[PDB]
């Protein structure tokens, strides 16, 4: 707990299209051998792109290869796209029968828009904190709202604001949950204290209603939140 | 908390390519208006088809329509495409200043695979089982493990189990975890008791290493858990 050991791969890596990117790591059992797994955003499944040093799988395109050097290996990207950024992980094992991953290398490739933010893990009566920076519009003349999904179940409407600073909250959190809109910032924030495990779940900023969810016609990407 | 109401709508609806659907949603205060919203997978951000009862958003396709009648909306969508498939929220305000949305109308438009479930909510010093069912290949002659990922963590290997069942566990869950296979069924097992916080994340089962991360080519979609 108090101690890990990993692979050693670099935290990023840029690169415009076209060009031949490849990333490093290090480590591992004297006699392991390395894969390569691609996760295009924290919520996609990784995917194998090399497997035992330098295999690809059969849906892997040729411009993906690897090799071993010593307990070092090397993933090589030909002619990158845009759709190639994502983290890729290295893996292997130690010394002992244990599987082993680096810390992941973030590839990147060189409007109305919502964009929460401030969710993660949270403690049973703690507090939060989300703001949903919005852009691409006049923000102060737009009512906007937070709405909830908890694991495998339906949307909840949360809370909301109007042009005037009138706010409006669910039942679920009356009592617990603080609206406020910054208008000089183009920002929303929704603070929720006395956490409940009812409270779990992805977090959405819409825009074009308070308490009247038949105008919304814009969405964020959410933000997760885990009592 | 003991009561809710909620807009009504149907659970489900199937459809051949090519047909117009509707879907009928009711109830919301007496001069309520409506919105419909979809989400293509619980994993992905709500967007809305309809707002304002009939009036698109710019970048949805005028296949997709509204209307309103009394206390009830309908959504149609002509010519359906597979592309359509999705849960379609509609969403609207009761006679007071609340939100209230439907539980969903969920659209149907009518290979080596890894398929986990087993996930959900779960209570500290709980226990849980998660199961991945294989198919597309011969299993009894792969080893296979379960790795997770952490909210905004990287990938962590958990458990491995080989092909004569020999057992291998991350530390971080040694004592707790019994991985198991049953090469009948093609399923492996991963059991976990005394869960903690830290246990919270992701959980993918995957093809070809128990405890040697350089063999896998194949990962299954996941299966989340909270604690
Ligand atoms: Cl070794
Ligand atoms: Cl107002
Ligand atoms: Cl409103
Ligand atoms: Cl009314
Ligand atoms: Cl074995
Ligand atoms: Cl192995």
């Amino acid at each position: 707990s108090f101690t890990q050991a990993a692979l050693t791969q670099p935290s990023s890596v840029s690169a415009n299209p076209g060009e031949t990117v490849k990333i490093t790591c290090s480590g591992g059992g004297s006699s392991s051998n390395y894969g390569w797994f691609q996760q295009k955003s924290p919520g996609s499944a990784p995917v194998t792109v090399i497997y035992n040093n330098n295999n690809r799988p059969s849906d892997i395109p040729s411009r993906f290869s690897g090799s071993k050097s010593g307990s070092t290996a090397t993933l090589t990207i030909t002619g990158v796209q845009a759709d190639d950024e994502a983290v890729y992980f290295c893996g292997g094992r130690d010394s002992t029968y244990a599987g082993m991953f680096g810390a992941g290398t973030t590839l990147t490739v060189l409007a109305v828009t919502l964009d929460e933010s401030g969710g993660g893990l949270q403690t049973p009566g703690g507090a939060l904190s989300l703001v949903c920076k919005a852009s691409g519009f006049t923000f102060s003349v737009y009512d906007m709202m937070w709405v909830r999904q908890a694991p495998s179940k339906g949307l909840e409407w949360v809370a909301g604001i109007g042009i005037t600073g009138s706010t409006y909250y669910a039942s679920a959190v009356k009592g617990r949950a603080t609206i406020s809109r910054d208008n000089g910032q183009s920002t929303v924030r929704l603070q929720l204290n006395n956490l409940r495990a009812e409270d779990t779940g992805t977090y959405y900023c819409a825009r074009g209603g308070a308490y009247s969810i038949n105008k919304l016609d814009t969405w964020g990407q959410g933000t997760e939140v885990i009592v």
